[PDB]
């Protein structure tokens, strides 16, 4: 298989390292691979009783704009685990409580270069709690409308495409939500271990 | 508005550079923003006659293991047009040349520290050509199928997420594929600045 040869650190900085290995191609061979560290992050789908979802509309500094996105956060709080971050940042973003949580779909964002990993939830009998912001709009949409946009190219957060067309197989009976202990293969952990320090 | 007030290159590889620049949040006050630039990638949805598409699986440094992933490429050359990109990177990684090409669907892969997009074609009316390798296997799923190992997280790369449930909500009706003038709001071009050069 395939090996770390060596391994370097080029940068780190407030939320992602960048390392610099050389891997051992099988059999025989040698590129230059270089992996940004991240710390992972959750977002969640919180479906009311109609099918309704809340997203936000966030500035993002690398496309010059805001995009549509889901809530979410990162897993920037050590050994926190994921679940209990996700209904954290629902409460804090959206100004949610949710009742049941649910494993919804995982991704990994950017295989190509990055180990970010993102558990998405599905979180259902909600209930508002108050701090609905700083520049973040959010607006509700029916699930049905939210799948339409992302086909029509209004929503292209990745993790906005999964969590609303994951969702959408759901409330169209194709698909089931999955249980809290489903394993997330591709949690990450590097930077976290960096961190510690 | 938002403005990069100052910026910086912290380093520059093979298929990307890492920028950090300094934004003055709207109104007054300074964040940092490091930002990968990348080469922008495109990928298929190659269906046959009966639904089926062909997959990578393809090992990723990042997650020491392998994903399955649709047929991708990364916008390396300069000035090339996108579409004539996804045909030859079809032909190259799969052995499939495609009458009819149509856009499926955008993503941002990881808008939080990236400014990589992806333009995900349809592609069909197919012929195999050969070339389908070096440690890639690739092997073909009806479509269904590959919706459910999504939903089933045997699919995480999320550009085959996006790519997968786009053509899933196609097959069963839900929405259309669109014509190759569709705007590509995100196409990344920072990086193909930076190396022309």
């Amino acid at each position: 298989d395939f090996e770390t040869i060596s391994s370097e650190t080029l940068h780190t900085g407030a939320i992602f390292a960048l390392r610099r290995d050389q891997v051992r191609m099988p059999g025989g061979g040698i590129v230059t691979r270089e992996v940004v560290e991240h710390f992972g992050a959750v977002a969640i789908v919180a479906m009311d009783d109609n099918g309704n979802i809340p997203m936000v509309y966030q500035y993002r500094h690398t496309y010059g704009r805001r995009l549509w996105e889901l809530p979410a956060g990162l897993l920037d709080v050590a050994g926190e685990p994921p679940h209990l971050t996700a209904a954290r940042e629902l409460r804090e973003e959206v100004g949610l409580q949710a009742s049941t949580w649910q494993v919804l779909v995982d991704l990994d964002t950017a295989p190509g270069f990055s180990d970010e990993s993102v558990r998405v939830y599905l979180a259902t009998g909600l209930r508002e709690v108050g701090r609905p912001q700083a520049d973040m709009t959010m607006g509700w949409y029916p699930i049905a409308e939210a799948a339409r946009r992302v086909l029509r190219g209004e929503i292209v957060n990745s993790i906005a495409i999964a969590g609303v067309l994951a969702v959408h197989a759901v409330t169209t009976g194709f698909a089931q939500p999955r249980p809290l202990d489903t394993e997330w293969i591709d949690r990450p952990t590097a930077f976290a271990a960096r961190r510690a320090e």
